[PDB]
């Protein structure tokens, strides 16, 4: 029955719905208030230096004061995680599986994850006996056919390296 | 069994993991490639004026070209959705259940969703008998105790107004 959070295998709700303390999605005090696991919690979940380096779920911004939300108070000056308005440098893996572009910036989409992607959720990174025994970054699995990724297709049968099985 | 997407009741994967065409979370082409439902798809899902107004899952930014991603190419100049670097005004709902603050800006966290929140995922907007018959915004449900929200706690038993079941 559970939809989200610890009870639902770490799933997130869609469209910023709060995951209640019991593992169901919705809005209002029962979901977003005390015990809120993810989504648009009110107040925002603690993050960053104020929570042992935890990032915000759902790609929220971590404010200077270590709360998760959106808007200039969260993503602007002093933003310490998520989609901050400042460019995010990398070389230092990107947080939350963001791609480190050829040019050393974090993001998602082909400009970041496509050709020249260094790390994170790259589109097509080669590994294993297909790529000279090359290793995957981010502790991803090398798949049977020599692509880096995660999930059963890469970590399951024929997995060459990384956290197989 | 299913984790995400249509098969997983619309749930999102954590940490920008891609939801495969079969409703499982991971990275690499099997998950992020053709049929990718959410997460860090590559290429990014179509969005905005290139997808009938649809917004990016997981609060990704919609680029001016109508692709979902993060970084300056997506969130910066020309961004048409998600956590764009530009402030977003409201008064005119906010997209993706973002709160419209009393000052008419979209975001999440207490500065937006707390005192004076006009619409979206407000922390504690009163409604129903307890608020002299006041209505909820966003087609939310008014719960039995007179708070606006969504999910079984508000739309279920005791629901006063909005799309009760």
């Amino acid at each position: 029955a559970y939809e989200c959070g610890k009870q639902g295998g770490g799933a997130l709700c869609p469209n910023n719905k709060c995951c209640s303390r019991y593992g169901y999605c919705g809005f209002g005090p029962a979901y977003c208030g005390t015990g809120c696991q993810s989504g648009g919690c009110c107040p925002g979940k603690r993050c960053g230096d104020q929570a042992n380096g935890e990032t915000c779920p759902n790609n929220l911004c971590c404010s200077e004061d270590g709360y998760c939300g959106f808007g200039s108070e969260y993503c602007g000056a002093g933003c310490q995680g998520g989609p901050c308005r400042a460019d995010k440098l990398c070389g230092q893996l990107c947080p939350d599986n963001l791609c480190c572009s050829q040019w050393g910036f974090c993001g998602l989409g082909v400009e970041f994850c496509g050709d020249g992607c260094q790390s994170g959720a790259c589109c097509s990174m080669r590994c294993g006996r297909q790529a000279d025994g090359a290793k995957c970054t981010n502790n991803y699995c090398c798949g049977a056919s020599g692509y880096c990724g995660l999930g059963g297709d890469y970590c399951g049968a024929g997995c060459q390296s990384g956290p197989c099985t």
